[PDB]
């Protein structure tokens, strides 16, 4: 056990091991209760963040439990991994604060990119990163779900890390936390699939190389006339899938519309990347490219390395078919805990 030292910083006190130093609040607030500080025992800058009170509900018990069992699990250079986990208690009945520790990132792509077209060059390894990390993913049957320009960061060489694996009232409106969902979730049309994060990903490649937002709807169905006047409305086909009546229903009023020509939506692009996006922006989940298929698209060539393109260990998620008191899944949090080991 190490020694921890006590400081009172976001209106709370930070218990933590002597190693961290120099801390110091970030992201006023976006990510969470972080500070940034530095590891003098692996010279790294880190992001320490402290969980607000983990074990308040079943729901947030639960909620921290899973949080811990992600990040424990991914370990690939485009995935934000965990450097460390602690907890000043010496004991499961003491046990009641959690610390995350990972590598601390310069800024998120949204506020590095924004309004801003890219060269493409530039998106060609931004998305085979996204890419490249999502295949990991993925490889776990792990979805992301929400992947959006704001959780994903890089640092001064561009290189890139996913991040925050919502309430109906922060979905709602003229919101960056809905255009880049895939309209089966957005709608909740089916169960999805894998590839809800692929759908996302065309999302931020067009917008990397337009320097706009592909499709920002000012509420949902304004969203969704967006989405098909580009890839067209549905064909039967698809219809039979949205096993939600009610929206079958509303998808066969709208007036009939082809796929538009991606060439004249994104004029000037290259040629390749006009065909990634085709075959990532297809309305039918089952149809559109996969993460290891996109990998090995020509648009990747000077990237491309299938022995450099890392999957993950098997990833066990039977813990969320299951209802659990509060102890229980404090007990669950407390052995992950204890039982870390830190990377290399
Ligand atoms: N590591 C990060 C970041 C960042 O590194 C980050 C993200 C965006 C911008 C950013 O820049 C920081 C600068 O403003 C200060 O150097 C860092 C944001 N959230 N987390 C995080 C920490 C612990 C966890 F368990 C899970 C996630």
């Amino acid at each position: 056990r190490p020694t921890f030292y006590r400081q009172e910083l976001n209106k709370t006190i930070w218990e933590v091991p002597e190693r961290y130093q120099n801390l110091s609040p970030v992201g006023s607030g976006a990510y969470g209760s972080v500070c940034a500080a530095f590891d003098t025992k692996t010279g790294l800058r880190v992001a320490v963040k402290k969980l607000s009170r983990p074990f308040q509900s079943i729901i947030h018990a639960k909620r921290t439990y899973r949080e811990l069992r992600l990040l424990k699990h991914m370990k690939h250079e485009n995935v934000i991994g965990l450097l460390d986990v602690f907890t000043p208690a010496r004991s499961l009945e003491e046990f009641n604060d959690v610390y995350l520790v990972t590598h601390l990132m310069g800024a998120d792509l949204n506020n590095i990119v924004k309004c801003q077209k890219l060269t493409d060059d530039h998106v060609q390894f931004l998305i085979y990163q996204i890419l490249r990390g999502l295949k990991y993913i993925h490889s776990a049957d792990i979805i992301h779900r929400d992947l959006k320009p704001s959780n994903l960061a890089v640092n001064e060489d561009c290189e890139l890390k996913i991040l925050d694996f919502h309430t109906d009232d922060e979905m709602t409106g003229y919101v960056a936390t809905r255009w880049y969902r895939a309209p089966e979730i957005m709608l909740n049309w089916m169960h999805y699939n894998q590839t809800v994060d692929i759908w996302s990903v065309g999302c931020i490649m067009a917008e990397l190389l337009t320097g706009r937002t592909l499709f920002p709807g000012t509420d949902h169905i304004d969203q969704l006339k967006l989405i098909l006047r580009l890839v067209g409305t549905p064909g039967a086909e698809l219809l039979k899938k949205i096993s939600s009546e009610s929206a079958r229903n509303y998808i066969q009023s709208l007036t009939q519309m082809p796929k538009m020509n991606f060439a004249n939506v994104f004029i000037g692009a290259n040629p390749l990347a006009v065909d990634l996006l085709e075959k990532m922006l297809v309305l039918d989940s089952d149809k559109r490219i996969t993460a290891a298929q996109a990998l090995a698209h020509a648009y990747f060539a000077q990237y491309h390395d299938p022995d450099d393109e890392p999957v993950a260990d098997p990833y066990d998620q039977s813990f969320e078919s299951r209802d659990l008191l509060i102890d229980e899944w404090k007990s669950l949090t407390y052995d992950e805990v204890i039982s870390f080991v830190p990377p290399p």
